[PDB]
């Protein structure tokens, strides 16, 4: 028996906050200026170019997992009606998340090159380690391994990918493709803070032991995704001596991706390190 | 295996032209002046004003299921990876359709009221019917009949409800209402053209016999649906004299929905005649 919603009968008011700081931040990659980049992208080496590429087109596989298996795998796990429309939207970002890596190609890159990047992201195996990892949560039985995988892919694994256009926007280069990751970041701040919320919310009806098994899980989990990204660090990251600051950026969101969770830092000061020209790229 | 979405290898251009239409058209109902109605909803009687409190709970009853369960079947029998993504929107405009309505409510309406309109439309028989048809078919393994039962319920049925609003905005009442309607018109008229293109697009490669049997199969469920709403009609209208308009405006759009899915008008001028005013109204 499907019942009429109704947003007057909230039950949870997180939701009614989310749904509308959701959708009141609605954008389209055509709102931003992105060809106003083409010189900044005329200035990159080929190094950095290819690097470009190839950071965009694994988190356009990425994106296309949220909007394809991951936002949907929530649905019927829903606490609220509410919770469930929120979904339908988080799904709905995702696929213009997605979306905007192609935009970002066809303005400013080479249909050859970029043909190159989805190709390489097709053959790489830490990427695609990620993928499956990920994926397999998803379809699995289990209602709260879902969220914990979610909120670590675009609270945590993401970022190795997000430092990049940081750089460039650090160092006043592609900063209208810089603007348009920051409206990525903002929905997946929010998704994160929301579906951790609702992991937690989905825990105080769980038993005192499986709390615990999901604790240690999150932990085994964490390790597991955070090794692979090291090693997909290094191959997206080879000709650049980039890797180790993307490295600390990581830590430094694995710790935002856990406190999601409701759990306590992993991630010492010393390891979570960031340029402040990059968290100032971040929150200009 | 999942892929990269690549919005720059657009297999049907169709996807695309209305992956922009949908998501340029993007609304809420926080956009439109619904407070502006409180004085035109004050000269309502209060059986018109009964009349569109149960109007509009059917219609969020509608709209929640092509959010929850609508928009989501169809995306196993998408054709191409933009046509899913062009879903995920759909499902998430049917989220706002249905919210939309408890914007009406909370601005207008006194609860008391408006939770008696939900109750009616919960043990209104013909509404039931009729959601549990369409659910049915959404249910069913077969995927054309979901799109037939989805181009019927939103090109098709919901101008019963529809008509309302359209109503009052020729007689200059609840003009901002109206507009928020409208805007969920702009996407119904969409989602019943792409949705009944991707039908005829699927139909290309079903035999000759399988295309007689849904043929037949259409006829006999709009023939169905049709008798259920013209009993929902008179239940729903049954203080007012406006019955006939209702059913003039049903047979109307019955043939928008016909063509949407490639099939020759059934019901001739002179059960389709729409009062000017009316269709003025729909189109200002
Ligand atoms: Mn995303
Ligand atoms: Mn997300
Ligand atoms: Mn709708
Ligand atoms: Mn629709």
């Amino acid at each position: 028996r499907i019942s009429a919603i109704n947003w007057n009968k909230i039950s949870d008011d997180k939701d009614l906050e989310v749904w509308n700081r959701l959708t009141s931040n609605f954008w389209l990659p055509e709102k931003v200026p992105l060809s106003n980049d083409i010189p900044a992208w005329q200035t990159l080496t080929v190094v950095e170019q290819q690097l470009t590429m190839r950071v965009f087109t694994g988190l356009t596989l990425l994106d296309t997992l949220q909007n394809v298996i991951g936002a949907p795998s929530l649905m019927p796990d829903a606490l609220t009606p509410h919770e469930e429309a929120v979904l339908s939207n988080i799904s709905f970002m995702e696929a213009v998340h997605a979306r905007s890596y192609s935009s970002i190609f066809s303005t400013l890159c080479q249909t050859k090159d970029v043909d190159a990047a989805y190709a390489w992201s097709e053959e790489n195996a830490p990427l695609q380690r990620k993928a499956q990892i990920i994926q397999q949560h998803y379809r699995g039985d289990d209602p709260l391994k879902k969220k914990i995988a979610s909120v670590f892919l675009e609270s945590f694994l993401f970022y190795s990918g997000f430092w990049l256009p940081m750089y460039f926007s650090s160092r006043g280069k592609l900063t209208n493709t810089a603007d348009l990751i920051r409206l990525i970041i903002r929905d997946e701040a929010v998704h994160g803070y929301y579906i951790g919320y609702k992991y937690q919310k989905n825990m105080e009806k769980i038993s005192l032991g499986q709390r615990e098994e999901l604790k240690s899980f999150a932990f085994d989990l964490l390790l597991e995704l955070y090794d692979n990204e090291l090693q997909y660090t290094d191959e997206l990251y080879a000709e650049t001596p980039w890797a180790d600051d993307v490295k600390a950026f990581l830590c430094y969101n694995a710790n935002k991706a856990l406190m999601n969770l409701g759990y306590e830092p992993l991630f010492p000061a010393e390891m979570a390190e960031v340029n402040p020209a990059i968290l100032a790229a971040l929150s200009p």
